[PDB]
């Protein structure tokens, strides 16, 4: 109870390094010790704007988050279900960060927690979506996508209530944000039926074609996962982008690249009759390009 109400300290290293031996006391000595829930929440529960004071306590959750313990409030009758309230709270409070990313992120891994061992299950989605709603319209577009983004890293479904927004979002966003949105729409892409005609209706192909070699394998796992349930008419237009990743610096990009191979030879060999002749030309690219890979300068993935 005493090591965590001291640890607040200028210099950042002493606060990790308290932080670090915080985790190392709960880790060792998991049994026979109670958790002090209530500092926890005097830690989170400011209300004073760009202050940096609930940073403290939503690190000391994630500490506590680490090790298989109860998400805050046992119903020991320590606090009450309204101060869950407060941690989503923190969600709002903008600028100098470290109070809304790390909140998002401890709230998607509290939801998991209530997602896998039944009891309450929707209760703290509900609230924590309202955040997400308000933080849309009322300008503030950047910030909303990172904070789903960083919500969805442990909760996916979460995002089903925001794909037509991140849809919407995707072709004014630049930079980091589009790569963003462009996780968040991967993280739910199986169930998502029309997936193809949303993707094309904003350009996919030019989002693919530019050089960033992280975001292009984002959209190369987009399209790996996105060929199944999908027509030889669409994979015929889709298959061109992926082949140009030939000569591609990146060794990742030309290995998922690979892999579609892969799926489509075994998928498109020996059809059955002339059903399509784009089943045919996809069978050929692809055929031809997995022969071209026999030559490839990465030792691993030749």
């Amino acid at each position: 109870n005493f090591l965590m109400k001291h640890v607040f300290h200028p210099k950042r290293a002493v606060f990790r390094h308290n932080l670090e031996i915080i985790k190392t006391l709960v880790e060792c000595w998991k049994d026979c010790l109670s958790i002090p829930y209530r500092l926890i929440f005097e830690k989170f529960s400011g209300k004073d704007p760009n202050s940096k004071d609930n940073s403290v306590g939503i690190q000391l959750l994630g500490i506590v988050m680490a090790n298989d313990l109860p998400p805050y409030d046992p119903q020991c009758g320590i606090q009450s279900s309204e101060y869950f309230q407060a941690l989503v709270n923190n969600m709002s409070f903008v600028r100098y960060k470290e109070v809304y990313a790390a909140a998002a992120e401890v709230l998607g891994l509290i939801l998991r927690y209530v997602m896998e061992r039944k009891n309450i299950l929707e209760e703290s989605l509900c609230e924590l979506v309202a955040k997400q709603l308000k933080q849309h319209q009322n300008t503030m577009e950047d910030k909303f996508i990172v904070c789903l983004n960083k919500v969805t890293k442990s909760f996916p479904p979460l995002a089903d209530r925001f794909m037509n927004a991140v849809f919407f979002l995707l072709p004014k966003f630049h930079g980091v944000l589009k790569t963003l949105c462009l996780e968040v729409v991967l993280c739910r892409v199986e169930g998502m039926t029309e997936l193809y005609f949303q993707l094309k209706s904003k350009d996919f192909v030019q989002v693919m074609r530019h050089r960033d070699d992280e975001r292009q394998k984002v959209c190369l796992d987009i399209i790996y996962k996105m060929m199944p349930k999908l027509k030889p008419v669409e994979l015929r237009e889709l298959l061109n982008p992926v082949v140009e990743f030939v000569s591609h610096p990146s060794t990742t990009c030309r290995e998922q690249m690979y892999n579609i191979l892969m799926w489509i030879h075994d998928n498109y060999r020996d059809p059955e009759s002339e059903t399509d002749n784009d089943s045919q030309e996809i069978f050929k690219l692809a055929k031809d390009v997995l022969i071209q890979g026999l030559i490839d300068e990465n030792p691993g993935l030749q």
